[PDB]
């Protein structure tokens, strides 16, 4: 199960250029960690632009945009599963009911 | 998340309530469960139908993908799992084994 989001990345000055790509569709799957999205997230900016968006992971967010509001994903939330033996899982893009061509901001922590 | 429509044998096993039970069942799961959430859902379903439990814990049992020939088991965690970027290990899923609507679960006494 794959979703295709509409990724809009911060302005930051560690970007190499003020001319990069800023604006990218990123295929996730539903079943992908938030983590794991911003793995595909940080490839695709890569692959698009021939240089890094410059930030470690953990030094960025994720916002999902809905209508007015703002939504921060998280791997570990306040909404997250507590398994059987009390082990939290991963919150995974289809936890947050994210659909094809959702905006996904990326920002500075 | 997408559902998948499980068809469960269950085991006969002497611990359940009676020999009239009925162990070929439906059962949903979703994509990203993991195998352990995918195991209660199918002890629920089997009491929903039966009116009785299995019988046996959790822990007690295991889940067998029939694979045409193959028998695969399904675990939380093995060497298949996905180690990701910290170091840590995901749980196995129901989309990580690739188990396709109507594929044939059996639950075996562990």
């Amino acid at each position: 199960g794959t979703v295709a989001l509409n990724v809009v990345f911060e302005k930051i000055p560690e970007n190499e250029s003020a001319d990069v790509c800023r604006n990218i569709s990123v295929n996730v799957l539903d079943c992908d960690t938030i983590g794991q999205a911003k793995e595909k997230i940080f490839q695709a900016f890569l692959s698009k632009n021939g240089s890094p968006y410059g930030l470690q992971l953990n030094e960025i967010g994720l916002e999902l945009q809905m209508g007015t509001r703002q939504k921060e994903l998280l791997d570990i939330d306040s909404s997250s599963v507590i398994l059987e033996d009390g082990i939290t899982k991963l919150n995974t893009i289809g936890h947050y009911e994210i659909s094809n061509g959702s905006t996904i901001k990326v920002f500075k922590k």
